[PDB]
């Protein structure tokens, strides 16, 4: 049951070590294309032919595109930033991407098709179909739906305009017909639960699109909606679409994220009893399974039951997970048919089916919890162009309900259900061919996902006790906190330095040496990211992280933040213990001959 | 240097793959030239004892037989390649083979246009591509780039109307000084160019004046209508919908017998919106519309808005160059110079844009480019007549400074989108430096387009058949406005809409190919349906001219047209289009035959 599937069988390679492949698998599927054009339908005429093709002209019309390209292919190299390989670098991007995705996208680019256009696309059309059903599978849902989207950013602006749109429904029935909603007060009416509210539309039968024209969608009152409570780190990337979405920047409302940079569900709740005591609704509530900065997964499972006990006291939220990044991961926890794996059996499960190489626990209970949550949600962003190895650029979006998307269509098949307009059959392709390679369950992208992790827990495990002594001053790295995902960060500080300026400062400078300066040519030994977890972004939760190296509050509030050294181990190849334990000494030897340039140039 | 012959038969793979060796053996150049750049003391995670494992080689065999699977429902699963000579429906899918290397290169940094770090060369191609676009709008001081499409180049545009209407007010909630002496009607009519000259003007105060602006979700209404020609109303209710203006505030302005925007009637509805009070928050101009080709009186519009200014009136101009706007490259020299009139045959010429020294662009249509330099933003998309492939659609704007209207905090801080593909800028990029957004380069392949459609044209305005005793007729719908051409059958002497709509239907229906067709046919159209909602009675002057009555219009409701949209470059020549001619009438004569048995 993919058994023994190998995944370094799946990519280029650091070192194109699978180039050769590549190419031939390139060229077989480039000579494929050429055929049709030439075979399927024999008649023509060949429109171009040697007299044309050895013209003058011709020659150097090729000439001049072979210049253009020559051109191109030059400033890529020269202005790019060397090839990051597993054990070297440990910053916060990805390139490599699986090769099945690559050469589908290479193929079906020649046809050119558009998804939107079925007769230019039959094939990738019924393949974005089936891409579809599978996120809908992969996320538990019965009755389902989903759609790739241009970015992730489009695919988290059209969960908001489902929310919109669904909210608003109540009160477009009341206007067409009050009968549908007769005996609801207006506050019950903006806290219905989304089944009822589309139960409601699919009875309305022959006014639906009366009814939808009544619906925001006619902009009457964006703001009677509620509010899009986030947590507090995705608080500015949210403005962005609610200012585009109509509702206004000020509907977004940050909620605090705790120790653990999840959002913090005490908080959640003191914030909605609060909008709720003045009759103000919940437009909705985002959920997020993989943050940005930190890999955190929030309590998706605590924010449904706090949904449930809200319900019995007349108060309804629509829920959005955005698990662009972590949505993959989900495959972790699906059998070979695709059912969720109760989490006793995950151990073993994972050990049979070789998605962790060593037996031990790499899942939190409350992260398993978490992602067992998600068929309750509304909608869920997953992002093949982040942890589904797809090229860029390829977001995507799931729906619970297929007739969610009756409330966005707009008519006269995939083209009436989504934000976007034309988009890539090609794209479709990538996405397909990854999704077959890789079932998205435990036989498939459970061992990407898995080796991904895996590497992750490795570098932590090598973190968490590295200590370096430069020019007499003895300096240890802190990890933030156990992954919950596949993101690692940490700091390094002076023993007895309690100075939080001055570990900003070490961390800064500590970045700026293990980083490239464009036109690099040497490649480094140690490359990573970083970020500031700055207070108008964190608040208070990284509070008890810099109290516990020997920070007080006061040297917290004057400082304003704290520099954060950041990997998001996207690679596979960390997952073997030989692997990363040839690399473990060499980054030690990286990291000590950094800190003392440092510390020199002071 | 001017690239006087440059050959188009050499910048595509072709109709039957007769450049296919070309294509992969630049392919292979480029390829092997990232493979190379990788592989630039560590040992491989991949050993060569892992690639002769029995599972390394069981996975590969995985993939081989996913990619087959791939492979056969692309190849079966389809609708035949288009064959010029035989094919006229509307679609197009050939792309130049320069953006389709540079995509297939490119793509294998993975590079994140958004994160330069993650795409510096890429991102300098899409600010070079915004440039670009920007000069081929007479854009002096304006920007753009790259859309996911062109339904999203709307949007944007429209949130670009929205913002920018909404800062007179937001300016006076943070600094009235700013706009003292200005009633709220003032407020809602002043020209965009003295609105942004007012927010640089604000200086520091920009961040808190965005903060009042319509990003609050306040007064969105209050912006007022936005008018769009009535063959767009239903594509931009959508748009409206999503930006929260609402589709309420979305009006149709009728177009005229050549299905273009009538610009009296335009001037009808904004007159009595101002006379009431309601501002336009604005109105968009088509150039290249869907079904008809049609080329709106841009230079009209903007006449009509100096003339309002006077009065009191202004308001946002958006052209929607979708399809049309690479045309634009017929008229501009090899210094990026719009041609003056009377030497546009003459520079056509010189520059083999047609095969002929003859008239080929209408006056009204050369005046409606002309104009596109005083429009507010304009959208454009390379993978309509750009020939690049999807998914990659267009925005310019007229002042960079609009950008600071929607920004949030290089190019990621200025769109609507998030992540976007290096490789979509690297496919554009190398598009427009093959062939430059001039008569040098572009102006060659839309002029191409162009001729072909003309050919057509004219071959249609002569048809007649004798078929089971019957006498069938082809009527040419309008001459092109750009590259589309419209006809209908009609049996001689019928006065019976209904039925000619049945035989357009039926005569679709055997020249078509449907999923999995496999015998060859000589002759393929499209076709759609000019119904009332969208066209009100511009069609009426039509049907009337063949003796159908307006009763009959609107008993039927809707007239049926045979659609073709010639995006072929090979129909230009007349021994070429000649060819094919004889054949596409036996065609006709063939597929009515059966229609009719
Ligand atoms: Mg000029």
């Amino acid at each position: 049951s993919l058994k023994d599937l190998d995944l370094n069988a799946l990519f280029i390679g650091d070192k194109a070590e699978n180039g050769q492949l590549y190419k031939d698998l390139l060229n077989k599927l480039v000579d494929e294309h050429l055929g049709w054009r030439k075979n399927y339908i024999p008649s023509d005429p060949n429109m171009i032919g040697p007299e044309d093709q050895n013209s003058p002209a011709f020659k150097k019309t090729v000439g001049h595109m072979k210049t253009v390209l020559d051109q191109l292919s030059e400033r890529i190299r020269t202005e790019s930033v060397p090839w990051h390989s597993a054990g070297r670098y440990w910053g916060h991007m990805n390139s490599e991407t699986l090769m099945p995705a690559l050469l589908a996208y290479n193929y079906a680019m020649l046809w050119n098709g558009n998804n939107v256009a079925y007769e230019s696309s039959p094939a990738t059309s019924q393949m974005e179909e089936e891409v579809g059903q599978e996120f809908a599978r992969l996320m538990g849902y019965d009755y389902g739906w989903g759609h790739i989207v241009a970015d992730g950013s489009l695919a988290n602006l059209e969960g908001l305009w489902y929310a919109r749109n669904i909210k608003s429904l109540p009160f477009a029935m009341k206007e067409v017909n009050p009968e549908l909603v007769a005996g609801k007060s207006d506050w019950e009416l903006l806290n219905m639960p989304t089944k009822e509210i589309m139960d409601l539309l699919e009875n309305a039968g022959s006014q639906i699109d009366e009814v939808k024209k009544r619906s925001a969608r006619s902009g009457k009152n964006l703001q009677r909606l509620g509010k899009w409570l986030v947590p507090q780190t995705k608080h500015y990337s949210w403005m962005k679409a609610a200012d585009i979405i109509g509702i206004g920047l000020d509907q977004v409302v940050p909620v605090p994220i705790d120790s653990n940079y999840r959002m913090d569900i005490q908080a959640l709740e003191s914030i909605i009893r609060k909008y709720a005591a003045e009759k103000t609704p919940i437009l909705g509530v985002v959920g997020v399974a993989g943050s940005t900065e930190e890999g955190a997964v929030d309590g998706i499972d605590k924010i449904v039951a706090l949904r449930q006990k809200l319900q019995k006291e007349g108060i309804y939220f629509y829920l959005h997970v955005d698990a662009a990044y972590g949505g993959y991961a989900r495959a972790l926890f699906l059998d070979e048919d695709d059912q969720f794996i109760p989490y006793k059996n995950l151990q073993k499960v994972h050990a049979e089916n070789h998605v962790f190489t060593e037996d031990k626990e790499y899942i939190k209970p409350e992260v398993y919890a978490a992602y067992k949550a998600f068929d309750q949600a509304e909608s869920i962003t997953i992002d093949p162009h982040k942890m589904g190895y797809v090229p860029y650029s390829a977001g995507g979006i799931v729906i619970q309900d297929i007739r969610m998307r009756d409330t966005i269509s707009y008519f006269a098949l995939l083209g009436a259900y989504i934000l976007e307009g034309s988009k890539a059959g090609a794209t479709a392709a990538s996405v397909w061919a990854a999704h077959h390679t890789l079932p998205l369950n435990v036989t498939g992208y459970g061992k990407l996902e898995g080796a991904s992790i895996e590497g992750a827990h490795r570098y932590y495990d090598f973190l968490k006790n590295l200590k370096f002594e430069v020019a007499g001053k003895r300096i240890s790295v802190h990890p933030l906190i156990s992954p919950d995902f596949n993101m690692v960060d940490y700091v390094l500080k002076e023993d007895g330095n309690d100075d939080l300026i001055e570990m900003n400062r070490l961390n800064h400078a500590f970045y700026e040496q293990a980083s490239y300066v464009k036109g690099s040519l040497y490649g480094k030994e140690y490359i990573v990211s970083h970020t500031d977890f700055a207070i108008p972004d964190y608040g208070d939760s990284p509070l008890a992280f810099v109290e516990s190296l020997g920070f007080s509050e006061v040297e917290w509030r004057h400082a304003g933040k704290v520099t954060i050294i950041r990997a998001s181990v996207m690679t596979p190849y960390m997952n073997q213990r030989e692997n990363f334990d040839y690399f473990a000494p060499r980054i030690k030897k990286a990291i000590q001959a950094d800190l003392e340039k440092v510390y020199a140039s002071v």
